[PDB]
């Protein structure tokens, strides 16, 4: 039921950089939505092992998790704010076609999801 490795939060031949947008992305958006009492699930890689979810990884090919996003923030993994909108955006798709509507672990993605429209709709400007 095997785990891949998780998501690199480096890449030494990747382009760094820091943006206005992205520091409200780690200092308002993100820490924001950890705090939830829906963020749980969220906050670290899937672990199929522990969760006894062998099938995970057959089914999510690009995974991704807030635990993940957090560390590329901080070492300023992305280039734009866009490029981390993008993880955010994987992360809830991977659970609704990892599960299914109405399911719990969706019921809280969807607030999730939500929430995180709300907080980025208005970004700093540049
Ligand atoms: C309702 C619920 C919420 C969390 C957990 N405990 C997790 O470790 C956990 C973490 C993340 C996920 C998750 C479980 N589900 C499970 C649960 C939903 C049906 C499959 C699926 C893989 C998913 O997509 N994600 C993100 C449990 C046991 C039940």
């Amino acid at each position: 039921s095997m785990n891949p490795p998780p998501p690199e939060t480096s890449n030494p031949n990747k382009p760094k950089r820091q943006t206005n947008q992205l520091q409200y992305l780690l200092r308002v958006v993100l820490k924001t939505l950890w705090k939830h009492q829906f963020a749980w699930p969220f906050q670290q890689p899937v672990d199929a092992v522990k969760l006894n979810l062998p099938d995970y990884y057959k089914i999510i090919k690009t995974p991704m998790d807030m635990g993940t996003i957090k560390k590329r923030l901080e070492n300023n993994y992305y280039w734009n704010a866009q490029e981390c909108i993008q993880d955010f955006n994987t992360m809830f798709t991977n659970c609704y076609i990892y599960n299914k509507p109405g399911d719990d672990i969706v019921l809280m993605a969807e607030a999730l999801e939500k929430l995180f429209l709300q907080k980025i709709n208005e970004l700093p400007t540049e």
